[PDB]
DNA sequence: GGGGGAAGGATT
DNA sequence: GAATCCTTCCCCC
């Protein structure tokens, strides 16, 4: 088994770059304004010369403002970065039938049946890289390893435009050598409480009764860590599908009023079902944000498909459920759509 | 005993 | 901040 995985360059921040040319050999931040106060909001994603001074994704505009005043600053357009995403998995498709799009950004192939060795197939990362820059001149980075795990670790490593075979020996000595927190899917949540035992390295993770680090992280991190360390990861490359669509908006402060909330909420089921396109859910979640970093959400499945007028009526039952079950005043409200049909 | 559903938590 | 996915828990057949 090969995995070739592919990664878009700090894919944003790139697109704004590749659509502006006035842009490129500066710092750029792509950035969500909550329309708040002036430069309220957060860093989505920074090019290189952006990082180099700090700014990354998830900072206070506030502060990238500080540690970075002059860049340009470009609010996030989803729906163009979407589109070229779309163009370029179906670029990757041609390459294998076997592929598991991650997110708007990342994607994984098996060509385990394309290639026979990972010369050959460093080779074919070449021309998939190549084919990308071509139609629509922009960079991505390769990794490419025996699971879908250690071929985006190698991504990871490769830097921008980058290509990286991590082959057996490779893998072996990254058990031993990588940080915890370079893993996949382990977060800093994770990677603290972690660290503070000392488990630093994967093969840590051998080291610590079972018990104990399945109730530090959950069941399921545990063996995917365990599983990792063994050098005994699995999990074939699956189709992937989108399983939620939503819109969270933040309101102009506001409070408790229904008749004042329900505007906003409103707004965002009229986005989710534009962005739904014709996958029909069969469930509802409405998402309120207090007045503090309190996230609070009160939801509704149904045997059969939501239609949007439907998706009105609910939502503000739901609202009122949270209104009712919290004092807290409101600051952010949503909707989220899962459980499609089919 | 194991879905399924709901509510909260973590990752990108 | 926004979007999405993951974790824990409850209940009933
Ligand atoms: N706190 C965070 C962390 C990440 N992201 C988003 C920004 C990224 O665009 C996207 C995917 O993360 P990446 O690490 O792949 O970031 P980039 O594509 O921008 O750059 P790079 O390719 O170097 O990782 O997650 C976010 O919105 N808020
Ligand atoms: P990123 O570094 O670009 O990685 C994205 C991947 C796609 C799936 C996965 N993912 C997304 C959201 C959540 N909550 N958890 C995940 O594991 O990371
Ligand atoms: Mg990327
Ligand atoms: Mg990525």
């Amino acid at each position: 088994m090969i995995v070739l995985f592919v990664d878009f360059d700090y894919f944003y921040a790139q697109v704004e770059e590749v659509l502006n040319p006035s842009l490129k050999g500066k710092p750029v931040v792509v950035c969500v304004f909550s329309g708040r106060f002036e430069d309220s909001g957060a860093v989505a994603t920074a090019n290189y010369e952006a990082r180099k001074f700090g700014v990354k994704a998830g900072i206070p505009i506030v502060e990238a403002k500080k540690i970075l005043p002059n860049a340009v600053y470009l609010p996030m357009r989803k729906e163009v970065y979407q589109q070229v995403s779309s163009r370029i998995m179906n670029l990757l498709r041609e390459y294998s039938e076997k592929i598991e799009i991650a997110s708007i950004d990342e994607a994984y192939l098996d060509i385990s049946d394309k290639v026979r060795d990972y010369r050959e197939a460093y080779n074919l990362g070449l021309e998939i890289k190549n084919k990308i820059l071509e139609k629509e001149k922009i960079t991505v980075t390769v990794g490419i390893s025996k699971n879908k795990v250690f071929a985006k670790i190698a991504a990871d490593m490769a830097k921008p435009n980058g290509i990286k075979v991590i082959d057996d020996e490779e893998v072996k000595r990254l058990i031993r050598e990588l940080d915890i927190a370079d893993v996949p899917g382990i977060g800093n949540i994770t990677a603290e409480k972690l660290k503070k035992l000392g488990i630093n390295k994967l093969v840590d993770t051998l080291s610590i009764e079972f018990d104990k680090l399945k109730g530090m992280i959950g069941e399921a991190k545990a063996k995917y860590l365990i599983s990792l360390a063994r050098d005994e990861y699995n999990e074939p490359i699956r189709t992937r599908v989108r399983k939620s669509i939503g819109r969270i908006v933040t309101m102009k402060r506001n409070s408790r009023n229904l008749e004042e909330i329900k505007p906003y909420l409103f707004r965002a089921i009229e986005e989710s079902y534009y962005k739904l396109d014709k996958r029909i859910p069969k469930a509802i979640h409405v998402v309120a944000v207090t007045e503090d970093l309190d996230i609070v959400s009160r939801g509704r499945t149904f045997p059969h498909g939501i239609s949007k007028e439907t998706a009105y009526s609910e939502s503000v039952k739901l609202l009122q459920k949270i209104l009712e079950e919290d004092e807290r005043k409101i600051r952010r409200i949503g909707v989220r759509f899962s459980k499609f049909i089919e």
